[PDB]
Parts: C-alpha cells; structure tokens; sequence
C-alpha cells in the first residue's frame, strides 16, 4: 500500500526500541489507521498511546508532515508522521 514512516520520541521510542518505524497502509488509511499500524508493529506502545476506552490520551501530539493532525485526516505515500508524548 502506501509506505510511510513514524518518528517516536522519549519513552515512546524507548518502548518501540527505535526512533523510526516504517509502516505500509491502505490507500485511504487515515492517520489513526497509520497509528494503529505502528502499534501493531510494536504492541507494547498501546498503553502509552490509548486509554482503556481506546481513545488517544490527552496531550499526545500527532504530526503529519510537520503539522498537527487529527486521527481522521488522510495519509499518503512518503508521509513523515511523528508521535510525541505530552509536553
Ligand atoms: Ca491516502
Ligand atoms: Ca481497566
Ligand atoms: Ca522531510
């Protein structure tokens, strides 16, 4: 599908064991779908990203190509996605 890459920081990078993670998602995959692909690649991330209700924790900052992105936004091949824990 569409290949793209996540950058992870601080404890998220530590849990994943890498500062970068490649993912490959569907053509109409959202940012949220790309985030679920990241967590599928490194399931230990799950409880550092989502609460028991499945919702993103408050204050996590998801970027797509350097701009804040909501989980329903589109993705595209070559995207640079970033996941920062709360400031
Ligand atoms: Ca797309
Ligand atoms: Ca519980
Ligand atoms: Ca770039």
């Amino acid at each position: 599908g569409a290949h793209m890459e996540w950058k992870l920081f601080a404890d998220l990078a530590e849990v994943a064991g890498s500062r970068t993670v490649r993912v490959d998602v569907d053509g109409d995959a959202t940012v949220g779908d790309a985030l679920d692909a990241l967590v599928g690649a490194h399931p230990a991330l799950e409880s550092r990203v989502f609460g028991d209700d499945g919702e993103l924790y408050d204050h996590i900052n998801v970027l797509r190509n350097g701009e804040a992105a909501a989980l329903g936004e589109a993705t595209a091949a070559g995207d640079e996605l970033a996941l920062f824990p709360p400031v």
